[PDB]
This record gives C-alpha cells, structure tokens and sequence, in this order.
C-alpha cells in the first residue's frame, strides 16, 4: 500500500504545517501537525476541557462505530517549546492520504496548554519519531508509521515541505519526480528516539564550506533551524545590524535586510536554504525588527533541523531494519 497527502502551512510564515487525517467511522477529518520529533498521535476531542478549545475541530469517539476505549491507558507529553497535553486513549481506524491503519492509538486530550488552545488551525499532532518515545502508559503504543510499515510497498515516508506553499507527505514510495539530482542517504541513530543524524558542515552565503560534524535531528514539528552558537554567530555576522536579543529570545535583524543563504552538508552533498526562508517577519506587528529563522541550540541540548532546513529538501525517512535519512535538492 501507499498514501499521499498534501500538507499546508498554517500561516504566511510557515510556522507549522497541517495535514488532513481521517479518524473513525464515519470519518472525522482533523488537521494534524505531522511531527517527526515526537511519537504520539493526539487530538482535540469531545473530552477536552471546554475552556481549552477555541476553534479546533474535535474528535468525538462516541460517534465512531470503530472506536474502542483502551482501558486504563493515559498519556501526557511536554514539548521542547514548553507546551503540553494529556488525556486518555482510544483505538480507531486512521487514514492518511488513502493509507489506512486499523487499531491505531488515538490519544484523546483532556487537557492542552495555552499555546495549543490559542492555535485554532492545529487539531492535534501525528508523531513520526520512533515508537520508543510514545508516552502512553502502562502499555506504550506504536506510531501510525510503525503500524503501517509492514503493509507499505517500501518501509519509508517522505517529507516535501513547501516554502510559503503546500507540500506533500508520502508513505510507502519515493516520488522520483519530486526532487532534482540524486538522494544522498546518511546514517541515523535511534538511541534518543529521534531521526538523529550528523551533518558534514555548513556554508554562509557564497562563503567557503566549513567541514565540521553537526549532530542533530530531522524534526518537521519544529519551525526553525537550531544549530551551535558558533555556527549561528557566523551566519548572523553576515547581516548588517543583526544581533541576539535576550528580551526577544533570539537573533533579530533589520526587516530591510536581504538575507544570505545557508548551506548544510549531507555526506558529500549540499542542501542550500535560500535567504528568504530564514525571514520570520516582524517580532511584533508593525516592527522593523524581524525574527531570524536560524537560532542557537545552546539552551536546548540538541541541534534541530526543523522546517527551515527540511523545506529546502526532499527528505526520505527510511524505516528499514537499519533506519537512514535521505536528502535531495528540489
């Protein structure tokens, strides 16, 4: 089998991407944030505290003839941005782009933190990291990809995120028309539950490439590119007036600037992030200070190749017995 679904930016900045997902019988379609940095499929629901729901579409398990309470199971998750959610668990039929999994754990939120409530466009998350990170207790549950894998034509999914435009998540096949050149594959460590890999270096604009190992994670659920402070300083030093602002929470730059590109290495190959992809717009409405799309990871504990980096590439998440990542230009 295969599946193919379009993923759409939630706003004009590409702050996140939403993909329609069918849950239950008859289908209830929710727009989920596909997140290769976590491993829970959770949704706003008829069980979510009413004051914490503000415009999201909810899953109502009592209206699904295939929903079954997973008795005794609870979940609770906290994300790197400080947001969180928790609740109980059903199993139900879940379809993405024509690919169907029966008995998928659908984690129904009883509580969500303020940032989820405040984002009316995201109805939940669909985790695509390794199932070892799934938070369901006392019986850990598998991701949608893990459940589908054996049925897929090939044990892979691909992320093709657009810049200020829709893109595609494919399951089970690699669309050879969706990228240019060849796909360069690179090793993955699953020891932390992430799609963790080592970039071979970087360049700023037309500058020379610096060969240096940068361990980090391919994370579709993180907006920005988070790299070591040395790398980030070298980038922003090329932008007149850019500075790290403790009050804003990262590097800012004059909105009048034209940003240089940023290149990252994948083995001997190179992925070029155009400068425009690094502009996240005014820090507050009407400001002439703009927020940068490349930020320091120093306070995180891990480097994160988020959407800013991934949207410059066609990315293969290869779930073969030994997982690997592939990157191609497009």
């Amino acid at each position: 089998s295969t599946g193919s679904a379009t993923t759409t930016p939630i706003d004009s900045l590409d702050d996140a991407y939403i993909t329609p997902v069918q849950i239950g019988t008859p289908a209830q379609t929710l727009n989920l944030d596909f997140d290769t940095g976590s491993s829970d499929l959770w949704v706003f629901s008829s069980e979510t505290t009413a004051s914490e729901v503000d415009g999201q579409t909810i899953y109502t398990p009592s209206k699904s003839t295939t929903a079954k309470l997973l008795s005794g199971a609870t979940w609770s998750i906290s994300y790197g941005d400080g947001s969180s959610s928790s609740g109980d668990v059903y199993t139900d039929t879940v379809s993405v782009g024509g690919l169907t999994v029966t008995g998928q754990a659908v984690e129904s939120a009883k509580k969500v933190s303020s940032s989820f409530t405040e984002d009316s466009t995201i109805d939940g998350l669909l985790g695509l990291a390794f199932s070892t990170l799934n938070t369901v207790s006392p019986t850990q549950q598998k991701t949608f990809f893990d459940n589908a894998k054996a049925s897929l034509d090939s044990p892979v999914f691909t992320a093709d995120l657009g810049y200020h435009a829709p893109g595609t998540y494919n399951f089970g096949f690699i669309d050879t028309t969706a990228y240019t050149g060849s796909i360069t594959y690179t090793a993955v460590s699953t020891k932390q539950g992430f799609w963790e890999w080592t970039s071979t270096g970087y360049a700023v604009g037309s500058g020379t490439f610096k060969s240096t190992s940068i361990d980090g994670i391919a994370d579709t659920g993180t907006t920005l590119l988070y790299l070591p402070a040395t790398v980030v300083s070298a980038y922003w030093a090329q932008v007149s007036g850019a500075k790290s602002s403790s009050s804003v929470g990262g590097y800012v730059f004059p909105c009048s600037a034209t940003l240089p590109s940023f290149t990252f290495g994948v083995g001997s190959a190179r992925i070029v992030i155009p400068g425009d992809y690094i502009d996240f717009g005014p820090i507050s409405t009407g400001s002439s200070s703009c927020f940068g799309g490349i930020q320091s990871s120093a306070g995180i504990g891990i480097n994160i190749f988020g959407d800013v980096a991934l949207k410059a590439a066609f990315v293969v998440f290869n779930g073969a017995t030994t997982p690997t990542l592939g990157f191609a230009s497009k």
